[PDB]
């Protein structure tokens, strides 16, 4: 049905803007799984916790 979505704010994911722009608190380090400063560079990717 709506299947339709505008530039995706990357770190937050809103439809208007891209990662420049955005750096909302809810934000997450990593992108690939979201989590926290941890980034993909470190990204345990489903650990024990
Ligand atoms: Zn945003
Ligand atoms: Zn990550």
């Amino acid at each position: 049905a709506q299947q339709r979505k505008v530039i995706r704010c990357w770190n937050c994911g809103k439809e208007g803007h891209s990662a420049r722009q955005c750096r909302a608190p809810r934000r997450q380090g990593c992108w690939k799984c979201g989590k926290t400063g941890h980034v993909m560079a470190k990204c345990p990717e489903r650990q024990a916790g």
